[PDB]
């Protein structure tokens, strides 16, 4: 009878949770049902097997496509959100955008102090800064990284990652960066955790994660330098069981009104425009937000387009270098 929200845990959840589905829910008098995963494939298992059980799932704008193809998403009704209230793409005809993150360099402060690495290039870097290196066990975020430790420009990573050259290049650079890697951390709140416990050097994280375990009095400090402005947001999962009630649900918690409260101790950017003007941020809390125009600055946009067609050789490369 519940719908079933599904997210990736940790303090984002929670977030998500406290600011979005509780008052959503509450507002429609309706009871939902949380779950957790890590990857949209887990989704896919579910529309393959034949039995579908969540209803909505919380998705990165690069798994949208894939996801799409694979048949794994239902289409959301066409006037679900208003278009121009959400960043350009952000809103497709199955996903809606709930925030804006970085996948971003946080550095140990007992290992390096003030003087750690500040670029991709650095954090590639084992000569000039010895340590133990994290890396997401899924490829989105990391094989950029390795194009911009080779010195692509920001504005050119995707231009660089379209030749087989540069994504043979990509694979190679991580190959030679992988006996530092220490751990492949899978989930947001290892990664906080690790953070947490200084068991890393370095780490290439989700910037909530990161000020999450600064918060709770981890020794880190970190930069949006290099980083990748990411997408978070919704989907209706093919078939599920709630689809119409998960709708609504969507549809209402995609408003300005609960979209205001989603960083008020989580340090994310919500996507509707709308809650700006509804929260008054103060600007120490924009320095914050992956989406505050000096942080996007000195970061450039996750691509779809390339992720819809290279996510498979990537998966196959990253696991890989992994192994
Ligand atoms: N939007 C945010 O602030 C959260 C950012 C970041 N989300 C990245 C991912 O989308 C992650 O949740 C998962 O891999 C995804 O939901 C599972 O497919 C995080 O969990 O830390
Ligand atoms: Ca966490
Ligand atoms: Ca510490
Ligand atoms: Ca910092
Ligand atoms: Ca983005």
């Amino acid at each position: 009878m519940d719908v079933v929200i599904a997210s990736s845990g940790g303090g984002w959840q929670e977030a998500q949770d406290k600011a979005l589905w509780a008052p959503a829910a509450k507002a429609l008098n309706i009871t939902y049902t949380q779950d957790t995963f890590q990857n949209w494939a887990e989704a896919r298992a579910q529309v393959e097997s034949g039995s579908v059980t969540w209803d909505i799932i919380q998705i990165g704008i690069a798994d949208e496509p894939q996801a799409k193809a694979a048949g794994v998403l239902e289409k959301l009704d066409p006037d679900i959100v208003n278009k121009a209230d959400f960043p350009p793409g952000s809103v497709t005809d199955s996903f809606v955008a709930n925030s804006n993150y970085s996948t971003l360099i946080a550095w140990n402060k007992k290992t390096y102090g003030d003087n750690g690495p500040k670029s991709m290039a650095d954090f590639f870097d084992v000569k000039k800064f010895p340590g133990k290196r994290a890396l997401w066990n899924q490829p989105i975020g990391m094989i950029e990284a390795a194009a911009l430790a080779l010195g692509t420009p920001r504005d050119k990573v995707y231009e660089f990652l379209s030749t087989e050259e540069g994504r043979k290049a990509a694979i190679a650079k991580l190959t030679e960066l992988a006996p530092s890697v220490s751990v492949w951390w899978e989930s947001g709140a290892q990664a906080a955790q690790l953070i947490k416990d200084g068991e890393v050097d370095m780490i290439i994280t989700w910037g909530g994660r990161v000020q999450g375990a600064i918060n709770d009095g981890a020794n880190f400090a970190y930069t949006f330098n290099d980083a990748q402005l990411g997408t978070d947001g919704y989907a209706i999962v093919k078939g599920a069981p709630h689809r119409d009630a998960a709708m609504r649900f969507l549809k209402e918690m995609s408003k300005a009104e609960y979209q205001k409260d989603l960083p008020n101790s989580f340090a994310t950017a919500p996507a509707n425009m709308k809650a700006y003007d509804l929260a008054k941020y103060t600007p120490e809390k924009m320095a914050t937000m992956a989406s505050a125009p000096e942080n996007v600055a000195v970061q450039y946009s996750v691509d779809p387009n390339f992720w819809a067609k290279h996510a498979k050789w990537a998966s196959e490369a990253y696991d890989n270098v992994r192994l």
